[PDB]
């Protein structure tokens, strides 16, 4: 009850910043996650005992893949923590609870492969879920861990509060499906420029939360250059493994995933910053002006990728 989580001074200070890196000590990441929940939500909102058991079942159900791992889960929850703390009054007690758990859970049981590879492989998950294949699985794994004896961190919500939070978490996780991002940000762009955007309109909140999810999911592009640069290696380790599996099915992969075309990464990053990241943080900043640091950090890293092509590194 009177049990707080305290961090070392540098973590205590740096964690509040968008660009915070959770460091290489895995055994600290749970404490970091609880610290974020307690400051974002209250020391009340979850029974510590039940949270601590949920966090470890969640950790256990992430795999040892180069990028889509437990570290990704906590980095993505941290970025949601920075957004929610810089936009205090805009979000309800339940949204704050739901989104942090959504972000920790959003890639549960990822195998390091795209929705596309499953479809070409004809993986059984591509039969059970025709769109947002991994993402329907991720929410499905979430609900399974919530159903374990001593794991319902939501036990003390009213019945209708329970269905509201599992609905926030489902929309939140599904929205991390990048095929859905393009449409969602188009509709948010138009609604803010024709001025019809209304944060009291549930279908509008849904879209805004969805963009937040995309923004947190992508947030390795908003870190300091050396973090972003080293994360890019992990991301390409999964992409080239997938490309190798595409070749194994006798399909030529897109160049992004072809490890022979390692030369074109810097140009592939420019495409992704221009086509996805910058448009994402731009529209986010417009709706939530305190998220600007993410835009500024993204533009800086766009700049750094340009210097790699110009042969300046
Ligand atoms: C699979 C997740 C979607 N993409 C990314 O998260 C990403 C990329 C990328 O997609 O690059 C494509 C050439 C580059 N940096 N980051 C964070
Ligand atoms: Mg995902
Ligand atoms: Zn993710």
């Amino acid at each position: 009850g009177l049990m707080q989580f305290t961090l070392p001074v540098r973590l205590c200070k740096e964690i509040e910043l968008f660009h915070f890196d959770i460091g290489p000590f895995e055994n600290m990441w749970p404490g970091i996650f609880v610290y974020m929940v307690h400051r974002s939500c209250g020391t009340s909102c979850f029974e510590l005992e039940k949270l601590c058991r949920f966090i470890m079942s969640v950790k256990k159900n992430y795999r040892r893949v180069p990028y889509h791992n437990w570290k990704h889960a906590v980095t993505v929850a941290h970025c949601m923590y920075a957004i929610l703390q810089n936009n205090h009054t805009l979000f309800t007690d339940l949204e704050r609870k739901g989104l942090l758990i959504a972000c920790l859970c959003h890639d549960l049981d990822h195998r390091g492969f795209s929705n596309s590879y499953l479809q070409k492989f004809d993986h059984p998950l591509a039969a059970l879920y025709s769109t947002s294949t991994m993402e329907q699985h991720h929410f499905s794994q979430t609900v399974s861990i919530l159903q374990l004896e001593g794991h319902n961190i939501f036990s003390t919500l009213s019945s209708s509060e329970y269905e509201q939070v599992l609905e926030i978490i489902r929309k939140a996780i599904i929205a991390t499906d990048l095929a859905l991002y393009f449409g969602n940000r188009k509709q948010l762009e138009e609604m803010y420029q024709t001025g019809s955007l209304n944060l009291n309109n549930q279908s509008h909140r849904d879209r805004v939360i969805g963009l937040m999810m995309t923004a947190c999911d992508l947030c390795s592009v908003t870190k300091l250059w050396p973090v972003t640069k080293l994360t890019a290696n992990d991301i390409y380790a999964e992409f080239w493994a997938e490309g190798d599996e595409m070749k194994k099915l006798g399909i030529q992969p897109i160049p992004m995933m072809d490890r022979d075309k390692k030369d074109e990464v810097p140009q592939g990053q420019l495409g992704f910053y221009n086509a996805v990241a910058i448009p994402c943080y731009t529209t986010l900043t417009q709706i939530l002006p305190p998220t600007e640091p993410l835009l500024k950090a993204c533009r800086d890293n766009l700049s750094q990728w340009e210097k790699v092509i110009r042969g300046e590194e």
